[PDB]
C-alpha cells in the first residue's frame, strides 16, 4: 500500500486459497480425494507432484507419530476424540497435516510460502470436525 | 458440503474480508482512518456505529491495560499487547501500536476466528512501523 486508506483497505481483504487439500491414507500416504484451486502432460505431471507431497509429509507424519522422544504439534479434541495436528515446512510450501481421529486417514493441507502455519492449524482444526463420518475408518487390505 | 470433493474444495476457499479496520486514538477512541468492506442516512448512520464500536472497544482495552484473551508480542525490540473482545455478534481485535497514542482495530463476523485476528493484527502492525511512538498533542 501506498497510504493508510490503502493500508487498511488491505487488512480487510481475505488470505488467499490453500493450494491443495487431501484425504490421504496414513498407511502408504495414497490419495484417496483432492482439491487444487489451479495441458495434458501438465496435468499428469501435477497429480505426480501431488502424490509425492503426499508420500513426504505422510512420511514425516509417520516418524513424528512413532518418535518418543517437526515445525510443531497441537493435539486437539473433537467430541472427546483425539488426534494431532502438525505443520511442515516443504521446500518453501507451508504444510499442514492431521490424522481423522481413530482412523487410517490423514487430512492435508498445503499453501504458499506466505500463508501463515498459524492459519492452517486453525482451518485443519475447523474442517475436522466436518469429518465426523470418517472417524474410526479403517482401511483393509491395500495389495 | 453434499461430497467429499466438495468438502476439500471448500477448505481451499479464503475466509471472508473483515467487517472494518481503522486507527483510532488510544486516548479516545477518535477514528483518524478506517474502511469498510463495502442511502445518504444509511451512510452516516454506519459512520455513527463505527465511532461507537471504537469508543467501547477502547473502553475495554482502557480497562485491561490497567488491571478476551491476551497475547504479547514483539516488532524489533519493540513491544505491545494484542487483545481480542468480543463485540456483540462480532468478533474484534485491537492493538496499541507501539510506543504510540494509537490503536489498531479489526472486526469481523461472529464466524471470524479469533486466531486469524490475532495473526493478521501481528502481521498488520509489521506494516505500520512509520506510527511507532506516535503522539497526540492536545485534542482540545
Amino acid at each position: 500500500s501506498k497510504n493508510v486508506k490503502g493500508f487498511l483497505e488491505n487488512t480487510l481483504k481475505p488470505y488467499g486459497s490453500l493450494q491443495s487439500s487431501m484425504i490421504i491414507t496414513a498407511t502408504n500416504g495414497g490419495i484417496l480425494s483432492y482439491a487444487t484451486s489451479n495441458n495434458s502432460i501438465n496435468e499428469i505431471n501435477s497429480v505426480n507432484n501431488l502424490k509425492m507431497m503426499s508420500l513426504l509429509i505422510k512420511d514425516k507424519w509417520s516418524e513424528d507419530e512413532n518418535d518418543t522422544e517437526s515445525n510443531s504439534c497441537y493435539p486437539v479434541e473433537i467430541d472427546s476424540f483425539k488426534t494431532k495436528i502438525y505443520t511442515y515446512e516443504m521446500e518453501d510450501l507451508h504444510t499442514c497435516v492431521a490424522q481423522i481421529p481413530n482412523s487410517d486417514l490423514l487430512l492435508l493441507f498445503i499453501a504458499e510460502g506466505s500463508f501463515p502455519y498459524g492459519l492452517l492449524v486453525i482451518k485443519i482444526e475447523r474442517a475436522m470436525r466436518e469429518l465426523t463420518d470418517l472417524f474410526g475408518y479403517k482401511l483393509g487390505l491395500e495389495h
